[PDB]
């Protein structure tokens, strides 16, 4: 609390694409998805005010788990469906 889940993504990004088809539809909708509810952004724009986060974002797509303010933890690209339903649940857990 509050958890959101930034996800980072640019123009050409075929594995954001892939995210949007595959994972999005179902998020809200799933208990994780409404514990940390996703946001988008674009990783070349600058972050909205009072967002602090560990490091830049670099790759696309990065999916940031924020605790209020401060970023808890993140992933880093999309493998998989199965591959991105543990490892945010890793970061749910750890943010509390």
């Amino acid at each position: 609390a509050e958890l959101r889940l930034l996800m980072f993504e640019q123009p050409g990004c075929l594995y954001c694409a892939r995210w949007d088809a595959e994972i999005a539809p179902q998020y809200p909708l799933t208990d994780e998805g409404r514990a940390a509810p996703v946001q988008r952004l674009q990783m070349r724009d600058p972050l909205p005010p009072g967002l602090e986060l560990a490091r830049p974002v670099t790759f696309t797509p990065t999916f940031v788990l924020m605790a209020g303010d401060v970023e808890s933890g993140r992933l880093e690209g999309y493998p998989g469906e199965d591959f991105f339903w543990p490892m945010l649940a890793r970061l749910i857990g750890q943010a509390e």
